[PDB]
């Protein structure tokens, strides 16, 4: 079977056939070479916008308030070398094939991320309710868990007709694609993932406890509690894509992702030497943060940063988390529709926490002879900790665990993880293990940030749908032209780094044809196709 | 007409005419007189239930790791004398009974509260996607907003025989009230009041923007997005009693409740010298905060203080926000079963902000001489602020205006909220009456606290139950009988302090059942009648 | 004898009678009566101004951007009726007779503060160095300690000629007072207590350890380590004119104080009605916080309050700390000479903490048997908690402990010195008599303030007689006048109330000049002897 890609549902463009085209993205006219564009964010949407951008002969210039690569983040542990927690993104699901575009550029290598019950992973242990059940596959969990694994399959069979939509997906048949995908969106905008839950025939044949399985620990792959309050669509495309399976990590931490984009030499630029890079470009260091963003009296785009300086350009694209637009920056009215300026204003923010520590090797691996489990496994739990993952680093070199992922200083919330650890496994000595330091993040905090990332609301699709297509911009008055946004929060996957990138595409094809610019015949892109087979809008 | 009182529905028991019987609560024999019964935290729950025992001849001994009142907490502006901004509850809907005998029994005055489109309020401005509507009365709305309300009269009437319901509430007829609230639990526990709104068929038929101001201002009293997330079961709860109308403020500031009832000396009292109060029994204040909660080898329960003094007791009662029961406080495991653990471990809460300035006179009820309007009005929006509230004291004494109640330093909240309302009333100098000190709140910044209150969540009924149940103790293995639990997370209306105190006198009911007493034959309690007309269990 | 008072020495004016004479202080012309002055700051120097400002017909405007009282602040324990912990000044010196002209107005009630080793004391004990030493005089202390004493005050003899300083204020010789103190002032401006302490004769006969003791408890009644690195003349004026000694508290809590005068009546006012006070003039609160002060085109003051409200006065009176006005306050350069806006910015403060718990009795009042010693007594040591005090409120109502003074959360901080207190007195249990709630302060946090109060710096005295003078304008630039300073970081006596009386009390004499007013000829205020008596200036 051909593989399952973030191919759609709601923008079913091959965005991996225009990178991969031989011909290119397209051109502008030379007269408008080395002009500058502002792009506010260095995370994954500001540096492939652009690095596409100064392919096309434009001079991108990236404003950064905080940190390079925004939440994929990578941090070293003190004393080792490469030895990383992942602080944002950490597990990429292979049918993120734009973004794979990039890491295959990079020459960056990738492996299968250690998810419960998969090749990755020796055993799992899922802990509930204060019984533990061990398995080395998921034939040996209790009956209960594939009853709640078969009413899921049911529930988006039935509801959602799930394996029509993957089969369109793998065929990428885009008629078929849209006419079951449009039939999803009226109806399950304004309803949550609770209600889809408490409607569907195959979990009301379950009892209760079954349900509460299904939040806390799914079918013994993850839980789904944290997602029950979101739209239903937002879960349908998760699920649609394969975006909550078959992922691998970035050996030596995602951040080389953005780190390596900002210093890669294209093969081909147009206009600039041979030899150019973002960073060239820049003297090395993207601009500082942005406090202002205005209309100026030449009817340029007016940018201010923190310090006060203050210059012009033809277009903005900005990547932060689109709500700070709102307040933080402070973005000239006249800059969007009233429309835009109420979608902008109403999008809301999951927050997360990740606690990781280094041990001095794999001791997970080791075998308890008086039962035959491994000494500690992948663990889900519904106690504190909800999620520990195990990073094998091979035999004789540090391991790293991340004790607590979840939906205080580091030193109690490390010792509040070993604590629920020391009850799920009260014979493993970890602690004994440890070395370095702690490492933790909430997203939170910082800001710049809101959150990890975006939870889509009930009833939000009409404002999702407006920033989506904001891009597209022939119809829109003077005014509001030239500014673009991209970026997770604007993208129909927001916890998924392909969104991010997708969108910053569809905005790279935005500001080409505002320059002028168009796409060769032979590889159309977004702007060419999206008038028919974008995202359907709804009346009122 | 008979009234709408908080009777019900899960639990139709008359607490008001329990406490306004003249037998009293019931007796405890004389052998049991003076023993001590600990009660965590001196907000309403454990105040009521402090002072209801004493009068039944026990010594309670009230613990508290913060201020009394808890979230009852009235503060006066600099140098005034009796100007408050209410912090915590201020605005008590008179369907609460129970909460109003103990307001009475103080001699507290009270008056309406300055809701908008009431007599109350002189005039109301909404304020939506940069539009402004002026109003005095709700005719003066344009035609949407009386469409949104009869839209969500409709959607009661028809999804949840709301007029039926509140004439059984008016009757007290428990049987028939029991009867139609018993079909809604199964159907809706799981459902939120996001998917009632939108499936109803009232709401279906209107457009999408008669849904989005329903959630940002109603019908022009109050918008209900913030509740959008919750178990529907709750939203029916709070509209069925009430709750959400005719309310007053107490004067003078609602702590005087909690701080009245500390000192009150009762109409009657067993054991106790005549004058004894909470206050006197206590030497003048409570203990201090409570670290841990332990079974100890006497069989009693071992209250440990914060600094360490451990003190036993036949029975003790929790009020605090009860997930501190799983974190805050160390309390032995083996004092819940596995299930009350799994409920308490689940709430989750809401959070809040208010921000208050007082002025040096009503001066909002000026009339400006050209568009008739007064210079300001108790304002609705979909800006920052949300609400904005204002309190006349009488023309020759200053006024208070909550300038942001929605759901930074100090003079950034107030400075940001007085740039909105700058927006919304372009021609008022509201900055120029402001005197003393702003008085804002976040009730998630202290740390004996989660949030305002929690919000119910879809599917929770079932724990629900069971910590509502918690007090009924006949059942239970005796390792687990003399802890009690109340307070409004245990109660069926978590955002209203009616559910405070009716928890309370559940508790006060099972403390002196367990102490061997009963209530008198001519006025039994809420353990009386519960195993017959108490909330309908599930199944599996 | 008579009795020592803040009597100079570097200002030698008898506030005291210049506030007690029947004449009054001063006149204003009728035709200026009822005009505005601004006072940034509702602190005791604030109101004492504005107090008097009032008399003299007026009309002060007193601003305030914190809460009323300033550094005079008395919380209750929860739960109690006037039970209080004071969270600013509490020992007052009878020295301080100015203060206490406004205590005895408001006739509240003083009592003997519990120093070590006073009547008010029942017993001390000293832990140095791991060893204890009980007392309940001084002369059960080892030998040690009376050689410390000696010492302290041959040195005081021979190096600064403290019996004839005292003398001549007991006498208020003033010609005599002058020549004695003007000698000191130019050798010991430059000077460290470190400096007077190691070349001092008597000292150095002394064993390094005794030295030790000197500065971590003094000779028993309190060390003087903090004071070392200030300047010498700051610690002369305390010790000449008795601020270290005869202490009180005040009854109820000395915010009372500022709290009465807001609200006092005076018997005669000019120009305003029978009746009016402060707070009448005020409709009862003082304006917000002030965020620029400026001269407006007019020629007089403008004063922009934290919301933007900009109004004007003729004279502005400012006593917050003194170097807000460098930064937070944004003050006109125009305002202050050069030299000033030096002496402005170079003051610098010391920080302090206070911890106090609420006990159920003064236990420690009963006795050890096998010992004869109190349980507990007035704790000196060079531990962590430094100094203990306790406050007997009488055998059957709560007592006081200030657990901690000294130069984490409130939880932590009283657990370290219950630990503490627990090494010194290993067999007295006082956690268990412990009640209510703690109550902690750091000055530092809040800002508005930059610690408890100055430190006098060496070689800062030139800085320090620019700002005493500089309610003295006659000389000054009319650019420059107008404007005025007070409260403790302007007087010779900065850790001590009185000072700010002091220089509020020069203030009002300057603001009254400033309005073309005058004194009587029989009762002159300090602007009318300043130029003879004030305190001499250093060339350069
Ligand atoms: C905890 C967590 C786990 C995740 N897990 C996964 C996962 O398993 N798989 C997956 O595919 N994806 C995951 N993601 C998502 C992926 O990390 C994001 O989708 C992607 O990194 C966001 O990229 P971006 O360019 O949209 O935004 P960002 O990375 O946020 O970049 C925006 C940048 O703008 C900057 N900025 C903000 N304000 C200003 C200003 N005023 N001026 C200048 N710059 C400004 C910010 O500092 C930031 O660097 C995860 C994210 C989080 C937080
Ligand atoms: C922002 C806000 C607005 C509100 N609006 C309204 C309204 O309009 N109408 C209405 O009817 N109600 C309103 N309420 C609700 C009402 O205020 C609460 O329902 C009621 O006050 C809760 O009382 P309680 O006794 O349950 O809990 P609390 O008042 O929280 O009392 C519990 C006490 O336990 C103490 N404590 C915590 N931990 C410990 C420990 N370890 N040891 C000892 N003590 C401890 C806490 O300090 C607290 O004082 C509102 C509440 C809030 C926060
Ligand atoms: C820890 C401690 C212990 C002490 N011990 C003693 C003692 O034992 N004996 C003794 O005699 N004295 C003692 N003192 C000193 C006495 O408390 C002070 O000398 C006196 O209270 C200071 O009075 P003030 O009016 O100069 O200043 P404050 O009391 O500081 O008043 C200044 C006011 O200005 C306000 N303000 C600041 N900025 C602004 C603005 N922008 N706009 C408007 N208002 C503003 C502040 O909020 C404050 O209320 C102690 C002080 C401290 C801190």
């Amino acid at each position: 079977k051909k593989p399952i890609t973030i191919f759609g549902p709601d923008f079913p463009f091959a965005f991996d056939d225009w990178l991969e085209h031989p011909a290119g993205l397209g051109s502008i006219p030379a007269a408008r070479h080395g002009e500058e564009v502002a792009i506010v964010g260095a995370g994954i949407a500001g540096l492939v916008a652009a690095y596409e951008l100064m392919k096309l002969g434009l001079k991108p210039v990236v404003y950064e308030a905080s940190k390079m690569g925004g939440r994929l983040r990578s941090q070293a542990f003190n004393g080792t070398d490469g030895i990383i927690a992942e602080l944002g993104g950490m597990r990429f699901p292979v049918s993120s094939t734009a973004f794979y575009h990039y890491v295959d550029k990079l020459g960056l290598e990738t492996k299968p991320f250690p998810n419960p019950l998969t090749p990755a992973s020796r055993s799992t242990v899922i802990d509930l309710e204060g019984q533990t059940y061990y398995a080395e596959k998921a034939a040996d969990l209790p009956a209960l868990f594939q009853e709640v694994t078969d009413a899921w399959a049911d529930a988006l069979e039935s509801g959602a007709r799930f394996g029509d939509i993957q089969q369109a997906i793998r065929d990428r048949d885009v008629p078929r694609l849209k006419e079951l995908w449009n039939t999803l969106v009226p109806l399950w905008d304004d309803r949550t993932f609770y209600d889809f839950v408490a409607t569907s025939k195959a979990f009301a044949k379950l009892s209760f406890q079954h349900r509460e399985v299904f939040g806390q620990v799914g079918f013994g792959t993850g839980g789904w509690d944290s997602d029950f309050p979101n739209s239903m669509l937002e879960i349908f495309r998760v699920v649609m894509t394969n975006c909550d399976d078959h992922q691998h990590l970035v050996v030596g931490g995602v951040e080389q992702v953005p780190q390596g984009i900002w210093r890669h030499v294209p093969e081909r630029c147009a206009h600039w030497p041979e030899g150019t890079s973002l960073s060239s470009l820049h003297g090395g260091a993207p601009r500082t943060g942005v406090k202002r963003i205005a209309r100026a009296s030449d009817g340029r785009l007016a940018v201010t940063d923190n310090w006060g300086d203050c210059r012009h350009y033809a277009a903005v694209l900005t990547t932060c988390q689109s709500w700070l637009l709102t307040t933080q920056i402070d973005c000239e009215e006249s800059l969007f529709s009233q429309k835009m300026w109420m979608a902008l204003d109403r999008t809301r923010y999951m927050q997360s926490s990740k606690t990781f520590v280094m041990v001095d090797r794999p001791f997970w691996k080791d075998k308890d002879p008086e039962t035959g489990r491994d000494l500690m496994s992948m663990t889900l739990t519904d106690r504190l900790t909800r999620g520990t993952y195990l990073f094998d680093n091979g035999d004789d070199k540090p391991g790293v665990i991340c004790l607590s992922y979840a939906w205080h200083p580091v030193e109690k919330r490390v010792q509040l993880a070993l604590d629920a650890l020391k009850k799920i496994y009260p014979k493993t000595d970890i602690a004994g293990h440890i070395i370095g330091d702690p490492i933790t993040i909430s997203w939170e905090a910082d800001p710049h940030f809101l959150g990890a990332f975006k939870g889509a609301l009930p009833g939000h699709y009409r404002y999702n749908q407006r920033m989506y297509a904001h891009f597209m911009q022939a119809q829109m008055p003077v005014e509001q032209r030239g500014i673009f946004i991209a970026g997770d929060d604007v993208s129909w996957t927001p916890a998924w780094v392909e969104g991010a990138v997708q969108t910053s595409l569809n905005a790279v094809w935005g500001i080409m044809n505002h320059f002028g610019g168009k796409t060769h015949a032979d590889n159309p892109g977004p702007g060419d196709v999206f008038d028919e087979i974008g995202q359907i809008a709804l009346a009122d």
